[PDB]
């Protein structure tokens, strides 16, 4: 071998099926059927009787059907053999693409003695297509970085590889309640952009950073104009040197506001929740050691960011929900912003229900319960908020089914065995991601 290690991949997390959000970690004993429906053992046992309701219609299985297993399977790690001298090297240590380098694996003796180079790689984060914003970010993150005149910084790239029109629809509480009575907008349409970072480690890209958010331009109708949301934010901890990479995170979060604020956006909004254990927001396979702040942390993690983007003139201040709510004399749950996947739809069905169909009985006492999570960042105040023109995005749309939302980018790692859990195989699925963003913008 090379490393002279004996390598293998982890079992990765699944989920049970028979329960909303549940999965299955690690050495946890587990039920299956056709290798597709997964169940965690009290997820199974729960059923009634010995009839599951299978599909993605219904399907009746019995549960004799299933096998029995634990979830520790070690996939052992591929090698590659060089095409001369024969000798056999883990695909990950020498990454090795059979798309990049087609003509076959030429080990590195082999290419020193004869004086070669390897083709470049022209699926690099660097050759993504650029725009607007990924450049003003990547500049405003370049340009910190020389700054600080760190030996061990690389270059960092920014791209923004998806950006598509999509609508957020009221759920039934809520439009039941409000919707159809006319006091609501049913639906709210806005653009989904996804953006990653990339550094440049001795001439090998790491994508450490990721981005998916949601913009409601000009044309929303309220209460959700003009205002930017933070769906999914992730990292992969092997920033390099490690004193910059909160730095680097805020230049890039803080740069994304300004960036917005310039275009015409009002207000940005952040919701502060760390994943549960054995989730990935974005990046499969975290590693170990990088560990899920705890809420309390995450939220002073960002108000340090905005503190500096407040000292920066970039964010003119922010507040949490409860009191922003109480600063804008808020009476009824269809004065909040409504965007996709936040907690607030979701919470709002549950309020409506319990309270037997209002939609303001406990509303100012779930924002004072949940505030410290709810961050709303005043980007334009006062009168130059009244007066602004149209939002105009010069960047185009970018389809790529790849980035349409986070599921897509975790299934192909899981489809592929990427995992981004050490510097060594969170660079080969760097090059892996690459490619395939390369190749589907290709179609
Ligand atoms: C105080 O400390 C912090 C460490 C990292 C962050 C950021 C961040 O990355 N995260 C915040 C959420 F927590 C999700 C993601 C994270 O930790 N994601 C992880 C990390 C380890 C994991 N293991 N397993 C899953 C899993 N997810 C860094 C990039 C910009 C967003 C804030 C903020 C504070
Ligand atoms: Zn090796
Ligand atoms: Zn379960
Ligand atoms: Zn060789």
């Amino acid at each position: 071998y090379c490393c002279g290690r004996k390598l293998e991949f982890s079992p990765q997390t699944l989920c049970c099926y028979g329960k909303q959000l549940c999965t299955i970690p690690r050495d946890a004993t587990y039920y299956s059927y056709q290798n597709r429906y997964h169940f965690c053992e009290k997820c199974f046992n729960e059923i009634q009787g010995e009839s599951v309701s299978l599909g993605d219609p219904q399907t009746t299985i019995n549960k004799e059907q299933f096998s029995k297993r634990k979830n520790d399977t070690l996939d052992p790690e591929l090698f590659v053999e060089c095409t001369e001298c024969g000798r056999k090297m883990h695909q990950i240590c020498v990454l090795h693409h059979e798309i990049i380098w087609p003509a076959g694996f030429v080990c590195d003796g082999c290419l020193k003695k004869s004086a070669r180079t390897r083709k470049e790689n022209k699926f690099s984060a660097k050759r993504l297509p650029s725009t607007r914003l990924g450049t003003f970010l990547e500049n405003r993150v370049n340009d910190f970085l020389r700054r600080q005149n760190h030996p061990e910084s690389g270059e960092v790239t920014v791209r923004v590889v998806h950006a598509s029109d999509k609508t957020v629809e009221v759920k039934p509480g809520m439009k039941a309640r409000f919707v159809d009575s006319g006091e609501m907008a049913e639906s709210f349409p806005y653009r989904t952009k996804a953006l990653f970072a990339f550094e440049e480690i001795d001439g090998v890209d790491l994508c450490f950073f990721g981005m998916h958010v949601q913009e409601y331009g000009s044309d929303c109708p309220p209460p959700n104009q003009r205002r930017v949301y933070i769906s999914y934010l992730d990292s992969v901890h092997f920033f390099r040197p490690k004193c910059l990479r909160t730095a680097v995170y805020h230049e890039i979060l803080i740069g994304y506001l300004e960036y917005v604020k310039k275009l015409g956006y009002t207000t940005g909004h952040i919701w502060a929740c760390p994943p549960s254990e054995g989730d990935d927001y974005i990046f499969h396979c975290h590693p170990p050691d990088q560990k899920i702040p705890k809420p309390k942390r995450l939220q002073e993690w960002f108000k340090k960011m905005l503190d500096k983007a407040v000292s920066e003139r970039i964010v003119h201040d922010y507040k949490d929900i409860f009191k922003q709510a109480t600063e804008d004399r808020l009476t009824s749950a269809k004065e909040l912003p409504y965007f996709e996947g936040d907690f607030w739809p979701n919470v709002l069905e549950e309020s409506i229900k319990e309270s037997g169909g209002s939609g303001s009985q406990k509303l100012y006492a779930t924002m004072e319960k949940h505030k410290e999570v709810f961050f709303v960042i005043r980007l334009i105040a006062g009168p130059a908020a009244n007066s602004l023109p149209p939002i105009v995005d010069p960047d185009p749309l970018i389809p790529c089914d790849l980035m349409d939302g986070r599921d897509a980018f975790l299934t192909l790692a899981r489809d592929k065995h990427l995992e981004f859990s050490s510097l060594r195989r969170a660079q080969w699925s760097t090059m892996c991601m690459l490619v395939e963003l390369h190749t589907q913008s290709q179609d």
